[PDB]
DNA sequence: TCAGTGTCCGATAATTTAT
DNA sequence: TTATCGGACACTG
DNA sequence: TCAGTGTCCGATAATTTAT
DNA sequence: TTATCGGACACTG
DNA sequence: TCAGTGTCCGATAATTTAT
DNA sequence: TTATCGGACACTG
DNA sequence: TCAGTGTCCGATAATTTAT
DNA sequence: TTATCGGACACTG
């Protein structure tokens, strides 16, 4: 009953807002909602990492999906299951279902492992679709900014570099390594 | 290289039902890795050393789900471990092997399945001490000293480092008689 | 409205503590509806009776889900009737209702479940006999007429009708008897 | 192997050739790839109907994902008897299984069982969400065209509606209930 | 009254492949 | 995944 | 060389309740 | 669970 | 030769709600 | 889900 | 009124194989 | 799976 929230972002769509309006939504407050905008880094979760610290039994954490709480299934079930010990339960917006019952943790177990393989299945599809791209002849990366005929043309015309870099606005150490790779 | 795990939580100690059916898969006794639970913590050190002898292109095998894994949690991690280790699974009642990414998903369904069931049962069991505890049911290791002979000697007034060595009990228990006895 | 629903397939008849556990559970007598599968086709004349009792309102309750169907597609059929009609299923042990969407969901698989590892046991029970009449064993069953006394006594001169009204047995089996040990 | 190919399509997203890409592609001949586009009408799939005539023992029939071959698990499972009594098993693409074998036939049934959960409760949002607009004020349906104020203009003037319906290019149906409907 | 050149990274910025 | 940015150094004179 | 008496746990052993 | 088995202390006179 | 009038559908077409 | 077409009827004058 | 004789099934009871 | 009961024929003279 004393309830929480929590909400995650991995891309882009940074809509953290769409999550904590639907936990707002639910009767969670400010208060007690805790963000995690996950770097990239190998596990830098520090809002979760808070989360667990004030729980305390009798809580109810609620999160909007499934495929937020945890990015796999073995690191989830051992999640709830500290929780449980702990004797807090985590309630799924969208899905609609929730750790308190039995049945609940076994749906919830069910259902994030049909989504591992299906993200498994996709993660692979992703892979082939940037051999048969890549080797197509589709070029990856940043678009080129400088114009380097300007770089070649100012050279070449006995100025240093220094000077180069000040009149055109960029970085010295860019400069020279247009020179370098044009051989 | 091949290998066998089998184990056991109670007085059914086929351990050799599931010895014999490893040996007829062809894992030789060789490597074949035995645990027998004596209800103490997680001393599955047979488990924990088979861990250790396995290597990239090893193959486990197992007769029943519930035999290598007691909780999904657990289970699933040693899978996660085994599996970045270059090492698979196959289970032979169950027919399914953590080989394929399917594999692995059926293997994480079914033990979610059986926990589910599992718990149900340990809850309808302990609801069932109480309908039979209430009742009046006796419950412990059977009685078995001559009681009638323990109280019937100390009221007499022969003491206590005496009536051990007439009989066959413990110091101990002469002790425990007499003071429960009011 | 509350409505109860038992089934049995062997010697376990057990069908009262079924019956037992919907009274149990709040259902009248009078609501609580029975069938018993002798194993012929399709006789399961309880419920066909059942489903045409019922209203908009009104909740069957059962006490394992492996009672209402014996195979998934059915299950998922009478539960689809059902749901069109207005009534809704509860399966009492395993704690679950027809009730909701997840509810569904959860039925199918678990029946899905059960099937798997139903086809698997009928495997190998199936095996089990095929390698077990290499040894023994003797199917069927045990034999009951004196067979040394109907060779002992058409040899005697006497005529098949006259062993069949002295040994209380039938003239089908007398000749049987005999033209079944040379 | 006598292959066999099927594709189906229910929306705008008529991406029929996509299916039937996957379908060559994973190694079947036009010469046996069977198609149906459903209108809304109670059932009509005549396309797999003629397949399912022309299959026998050995054959296989591919198809790209399980939302395509059954609409509900029940109909998707009586399916799968009929061609499983025939000697016909199925093959799906993105799934990557089949009713091949036992085990097999499980994970079908428990995946296209939580896909129908999750389309249903997709369903359920779309619901309520034409209602957190219905009473929010929004007019469905066809956008109304006859010029009603040249219809009881022509009326109360006196005219009879069977010249109303012949001077204007109207039904004389749609004359009476145009009157009955606004006074 | 120190100052200019050129090299070598780790951060940071935009970009592709897929449901 | 490739591009540029901002600096740290190690040289020269 | 007490030399016995009495209490107070940590191991084991035999049991019960249920699929 | 409850019953026994072997001890370890902490005191006696 | 009705010949005009008013009602009550089943079919179609055009629209909106959403992942 | 609401807006129109075409008809099918059951009446009147 | 035969009156007797043997052969060949379909239904059930008992009994096996396994969880 | 087998063992047996009650019969339904087909034969028998």
């Amino acid at each position: 009953m004393a309830l929480f929230g929590y909400a995650r972002v991995s891309t882009s769509q940074q809509s953290l807002d769409i999550q904590v309006r639907a936990l707002k939504d639910a009767g969670v407050k400010a208060n007690r909602i805790f963000t995690d905008k996950a770097s990239g880094s190998s596990s830098d979760r520090k809002g979760l990492d808070l989360l667990r610290m004030k729980v305390k039994e009798g809580d109810v954490i609620l999160v909007k999906k499934l495929d937020r709480l945890g990015r796999d299934t073995a690191d989830m079930i051992q999640l709830i299951k500290e929780f449980d010990a702990q004797g807090v339960s985590i309630r799924f917006i969208d899905d609609g279902i929730s750790t308190d019952s039995y049945i609940g943790k076994m749906v919830v177990t069910i259902l994030s492992a049909v989504a591992q393989a299906e993200r498994q299945r996709i993660l692979q599809r992703t892979n082939e679709g940037r051999q048969e791209a890549m080797a197509k002849g589709v070029v990856f990366g940043r678009k080129r900014k400088i114009d380097r005929d300007a770089v070649l043309n100012m050279w070449q015309q006995g100025l240093g570099a220094s000077h180069i870099s000040k009149t055109m606005n960029i970085a010295r150490s860019t400069v020279y390594k247009v020179i370098n790779e044009s051989n």
